[PDB]
């Protein structure tokens, strides 16, 4: 009863809607709020669709160079504005996409993943894979931030997403040497400093995909770690929708449902 009424007045305070899932342990309960609510992934599809095109490759296939062009360029796309001419690797697609969300990099690994028509589909099948039955991918960049409020297009739940993070990080979905791939570029990021890691102590270890989007949406998904070893997966997710389209995200709601989250797993 405690932290729902905590969860509500976030709610009240940053004039939000906000999702929150952390999977049961042998020791914790699950914690849930709008759990199963569908909210935008924005590019939290990123973690796994890295996860997708490193399943079905060699780690060779990493150092496979993917040509592009300025047309490809529809969205924000710090990396891969700079390397039109030469293109990038999937390797360096998949750093780009996880580290600084760039839309261009995601959209090249859809096609690597699905081709150029299938690969929102394709995405969404690894996720069924993986027994998520309930996200979807059915846009890419930039318009999957940019659904109205209440479409199912270009959604998961708190729920789903965890589990599927849950699989990619602590469990087998992945061979060790892909696993610590994903991990270390999570790892390494940072647009996540201010979500998920601000609300969990220094000596707990992060690691986290955030997402962006219109009508104010911030997201983060997140694998933490206790000071002994102890693993929790979390995921917070948010919208501003009554304020429009053009709603200022609220990273610090965020930050303080997991602060939440964290009171109650130390």
């Amino acid at each position: 009863g405690d932290l729902a009424d905590r969860f509500a007045e976030l709610e009240r305070r940053y004039d939000a809607r906000l999702g929150v899932y952390v999977p049961a342990t042998g020791t914790t309960a699950a914690i849930e709020y709008r759990a199963d609510e569908r909210f935008a992934f924005c590019s939290t599809f990123k973690a796994p669709l890295v996860a997708a095109v490193l399943h079905q490759n060699p780690l060779t296939h990493l150092d496979k160079l993917i040509t592009y062009t300025s047309d490809d360029i529809r969205s924000y796309s710090p990396v891969a504005q700079q390397h039109v001419q030469t293109g990038m690797t999937i390797g360096q697609l998949c750093d780009a996409a996880i580290r600084y969300g760039d839309g261009t990099a995601a959209n090249l690994l859809l096609a690597d993943l699905g081709g150029p028509g299938g690969g929102t589909a394709a995405f969404t099948g690894y996720l069924r894979s993986l027994g998520d039955t309930v996200s979807r991918l059915d846009a890419e960049e930039p318009e999957l931030n940019r659904d109205p409020p209440g479409d199912e297009r270009d959604t998961t739940t708190p729920h789903a997403i965890a589990l599927v993070l849950q699989q990619l990080v602590l469990g087998n979905a992945l061979p060790p040497d892909k696993r610590a791939l994903l991990t270390d570029w999570m790892a390494r990021n940072t647009t996540g400093a201010k979500r998920i890691r601000a609300g969990f102590p220094a000596d707990w270890k992060v690691i986290d995909k955030t997402g962006t989007g219109d009508y104010g949406r911030a997201n983060d998904i997140a694998v933490v770690w206790s000071p002994t070893g102890v693993p929790y997966v979390v995921a917070v997710m948010s919208d501003r929708a009554g304020g429009g389209y053009d709603a200022e995200p609220r990273e610090a709601l965020l930050a303080e449902a997991a602060t939440c989250v964290a009171g109650v797993l130390a």
